[PDB]
């Protein structure tokens, strides 16, 4: 039945550069990351509380597996290892809070939401700054 499961292709990406900036990515790389971000695809397999997610661009791909409620390890957007915990927020929104394994750094989090008109909305936060990316079904 229609849920988060499927194959998504980004259609819009607001605030990406500003986010990477908070994470101390230099300008040339930020510019390249913005370019790479327009080929963000996401594959989601969802069964109940349980999530498989492949995010990729042209040259890079990552997979996460999580169950809502259960702690799991992943990377932040700037690729630092962190412990992550996802909770539902309503029927079709989950929110994930992160804490770093080693080190100090910015407060990061992310959210995924299925909208009523069939878009997948992703937000990623670093302190005061919130990136938003919209996807549609491949």
């Amino acid at each position: 039945m229609p849920n988060f499961s499927g194959n998504w292709k980004i259609i819009r990406s607001e605030n990406f550069e500003e986010l990477l900036k908070v994470l101390g990515v230099n300008v040339m790389l930020r510019k390249i990351a913005v370019a790479a971000a327009s080929k963000y695809a996401v594959e989601i397999k969802q069964e109940g509380d349980t999530f498989y997610i492949k995010v990729s661009t042209t040259v890079y791909t990552t997979e996460i597996n999580f169950k809502v409620g259960e702690e799991f390890e992943e990377q932040t957007v700037d690729g630092r290892p962190c412990k992550s915990l996802v909770k539902w927020e309503s029927e079709n929104k989950m929110v994930c809070e992160q804490k770093l394994l080693k080190g100090e750094g910015p407060k990061t989090s992310w959210t995924k939401e299925l909208t009523n008109d069939g878009e997948l909305i992703l937000t990623m936060t670093a302190d005061d700054v919130v990136c938003t990316q919209v996807f549609v079904r491949e």
